Parts: structure tokens; sequence; C-alpha cells
């Protein structure tokens, strides 16, 4: 079995910024989700490997974890709030189309997903 490369979270060719809405993605959003009890399996890339799915990357073509976010975030990967936030709606997604509904790891998404939610809802408006 193999896992593909993970996403990428350097390029020097990119445009970066660092914005106070993604500042508070990392300080508010990231770090919320990242101290949940139910964070562990969405903080790193899924290895199917250790896991024993070896479709998981058959199925999921645009794979995104926390693990990324975080470094993405701690190493201004992004340029705007929006690549961001997308980044996490991926991650649930992935999560919810792989899994079946009322599994673990689904009941695990939909409770990081509230918070997500309640923590955008309060996105700061860009200086
Ligand atoms: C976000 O992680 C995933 O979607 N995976 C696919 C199968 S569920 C499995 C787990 C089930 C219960 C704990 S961990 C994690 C890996």
């Amino acid at each position: 079995s193999m896992n593909p490369p993970p996403p990428e979270t350097s390029n020097p060719n990119k445009p970066k910024r660092q914005t106070n809405q993604l500042q508070y993605l990392l300080r508010v959003v990231l770090k919320t989700l990242w101290k949940h009890q139910f964070a562990w399996p969405f903080q790193q890339p899924v290895d199917a490997v250790k896991l024993n799915l070896p479709d998981y990357y058959k199925i999921i073509k645009t794979p995104m974890d926390m693990g990324t976010i975080k470094k993405r975030l701690e190493n201004n990967y992004y340029w705007n709030a929006q690549e961001c936030i997308q980044d996490f709606n991926t991650m649930f997604t992935n999560c919810y189309i792989y899994n079946k509904p009322g599994d673990d790891i689904v009941l695990m998404a939909e409770a990081l997903e509230k918070l997500f939610l309640q923590k955008i809802n309060e996105l700061p408006t860009e200086e």
C-alpha cells in the first residue's frame, strides 16, 4: 500500500499575506478545533496504509486535514481567508463522502464542523 504525497504547505512561487482574518483562522478557529477531544483523526493526512484503507485515495482526490491547515497558517501559505475556509470545508466534505452516515468519524466531523461554523460566523471584517 502507498500514501500519496501530502498537500503542499510551502511554495515560494505563491504570493502570501498575513491578514487579520487569517490570524483569526489560526488563533481562534484552528486552535479551537485542534484541542477538541475529536480532533485526533483530523490532525494529519489520512494514513491509508496504517488504517488499512486501500481505496481511500481512489475515492478522495482532494485530501485535506488540520495538520496541513495548521502548517499552511503557521507558514503564511495563504493569500486570503477564503482559501483557508475552503480547506476546512474540503476536510469535512471528504469525511462525509468516504464514510457512512452515523459512523463515529462522521459524528466527530459533525462536532468539529459545528464549532467551525460558530467561529466563522464571527470572522472579523478585513482591516
Ligand atoms: C478523517 O479521517 C477519515 O475520514 N478516515 C477514513 C476512515 S474513518 C477513520 C477513523 C474512524 C474512527 C476514528 S478514526 C479515520 C480516517
